[PDB]
């Protein structure tokens, strides 16, 4: 069957909703999904917070290696590099790094507040041409991911197309691009979800997110051996606020769109 019959077959199997775009850099050909349907980003917002710091640092030498006081009360559920940190000091940079590659809520928070709260994040990807991007609310907060909740949600293809912008694009200037490519390639977070339903030698920089309602989300690059980049938004919601996540109907999307490639 097509394609499109295939990731509608997932869809059916998966007691949720699911939301793909994958653009094909070779050709500029789409694979969409539910792809103008709002989901919540959870934690796959960090990509944006971290490119407007990156943005801000074409034109501020000095921004990445600013330090940044890390207090006890700065903790929140989930922030296993913070920790390490309390009492002392970590640089915007390495805030970047955390936030990206550990997926560090005190780290997004810190991003945030750097920038002057969630609205200046909308602004950030609002001067991407990216009409669609909201975020609302700090971390963790931001994952409440409740059906229909129009904070801190985009659509699979307005993420895909931004993250294109952002990773390939014309976003960023080059150092700053680069930087955030790294930051992506070395997420620690990963393995189960996008990667898994890839060939285990294909280099990918991804972001994930995990919230309530079941809310399974990555939006990754990949650059196979030997084919232009795919671009891919992989994000999954389930009705119920208790539902497990469910990071195999990310890989097995990956799987379904990639074939052939
Ligand atoms: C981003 O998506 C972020 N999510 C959360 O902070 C929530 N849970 O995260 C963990 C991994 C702890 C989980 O047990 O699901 C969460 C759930 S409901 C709520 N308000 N927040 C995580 C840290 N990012 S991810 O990339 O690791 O998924």
């Amino acid at each position: 069957n097509s394609v499109q019959q295939q990731l509608e077959a997932l869809e059916k199997s998966s007691g949720g909703r699911l939301g793909v775009a994958l653009i094909n850099t070779a050709d500029n050909s789409q694979i969409l999904y539910r792809a103008d349907e709002r989901f919540a980003m959870c934690s796959t917002s960090k990509v944006m917070a971290a490119a407007a710091v990156l943005k801000q640092s074409e034109s501020d030498k000095h921004l990445l290696n600013q330090r940044v006081e890390i207090k006890k009360s700065d903790l929140v559920n989930y922030n296993p590099i913070a920790e390490k940190h309390v009492n002392g000091t970590m640089t915007l940079a390495e805030l970047g790094a955390a936030a990206l590659q550990y997926s560090d809520n005190t780290a997004m928070n810190k991003l945030i507040a750097h920038l002057g709260g969630p609205d200046k994040v909308t602004a950030f990807a609002r001067s991407l041409g990216d009409e669609t991007f909201r975020l609302d609310r700090t971390a963790p907060t931001l994952n409440t991911a409740i059906p229909g909740d129009p904070r801190d949600t985009t659509t699979p293809l307005a993420m895909a197309q931004t993250l294109k912008n952002l990773t390939l694009g014309k976003a960023l200037a080059e150092t700053q691009r680069a930087q955030l490519v790294t930051w992506l390639k070395g997420n620690t977070t990963g393995s189960a979800s996008i990667r898994a339903g890839l060939p285990k030698s294909w280099v990918v920089g991804d972001k994930t997110g995990s919230g309530d309602y079941g809310t399974t989300n990555d939006i990754a690059v990949i650059w196979p051996e030997n084919h232009a980049p795919l671009v891919l938004v992989t994000y999954f919601t389930q009705p119920e606020q208790k539902a497990e996540n469910r990071n195999d109907i990310l890989a097995a999307a990956a799987k379904i769109v990639t074939h052939g490639f």
